[PDB]
């Protein structure tokens, strides 16, 4: 329908936020290609209510308030990711889950100071561009986390997890738009795959196919420093 169409455009969009909420690639592609199979199983109806990819959104949260798969408040992590990583205002993001524009705001706001609460982590950094290198660390550590290092090489990686195993990775392979660093995600996921490890990349829509391995956690390139906090924040609750 073009419209029909776009909404499953969105699904890439869909399997990045879904997956941050759950913590694991296939989890989060699993709720994710169910609520499509749904909206496309619904015949017509609620839609033009919404823009195709906020309806697939809106359609996401419907079901995750029946069910997930206490510390945080509820409701604040998701308008903050949806803030984060889709840049939706508080009135979209106000539509997607339902409630009124201010309402959405309390939701980021409460995010934002229980992120101050975190209790510290150890994070490692994998970078070559030593411009980036510090100025995401210098980002962490104003969060409260320590950095362990900063290995150059995913060949130095393995080297620096030994001396102290971080509970967190952030890696950045300078990858492109090509499929040529394919093997190498796949290396760095699978050396620390009891780890949480956030992927920072400029091509976020090549590491959302639900075909291969691939990360929970992706900070796009550039980055903007509320995206970093959030990436890092979300992915230091599911590590140990």
């Amino acid at each position: 329908q073009t419209f029909a169409d776009a909404v499953a455009a969105s699904l890439p969009h869909l399997r990045r936020y879904a997956r941050a909420l759950t913590g694991e690639q296939r989890t989060g592609d699993a709720i994710a290609a169910r609520t499509l199979e749904g909206l496309i199983a619904d015949p017509s109806v609620l839609e033009r209510d919404l823009e195709p990819r906020l309806m697939l959104f809106r359609a996401f949260h419907r079901t995750w308030r029946r069910e997930g798969a206490a510390r945080l408040t509820p409701n604040t992590r998701e308008a903050l990711l949806l803030h984060a990583i889709e840049g939706f205002t508080a009135q979209e993001i106000g539509a997607v889950m339902e409630v009124p524009p201010e309402t959405a705001a309390d939701f980021i706001d409460t995010a934002l100071r229980e992120m101050a609460e975190s209790v510290a982590g150890r994070v490692m950094i994998i970078e070559d561009e030593a411009i980036i290198a510090m100025d995401i660390a210098a980002i962490v550590r104003e969060m409260g986390h320590r950095v362990t290092g900063i290995a150059r090489t995913r060949f130095e990686a393995v080297r620096l997890a030994r001396e102290e195993r971080p509970d967190l990775i952030l890696a950045d392979i300078q990858l492109a738009d090509n499929s040529s660093g394919i093997d190498a995600v796949n290396e760095i996921l699978a050396e620390f795959a009891d780890l949480p490890v956030i992927f920072i990349t400029a091509f976020p829509e090549r590491l959302l196919t639900g075909e291969r391995p691939e990360p929970a956690f992706l900070i796009t390139k550039p980055y903007r420093e509320e995206q970093v906090r959030s990436a890092v924040s979300q992915a230091m609750f599911f590590a140990s």
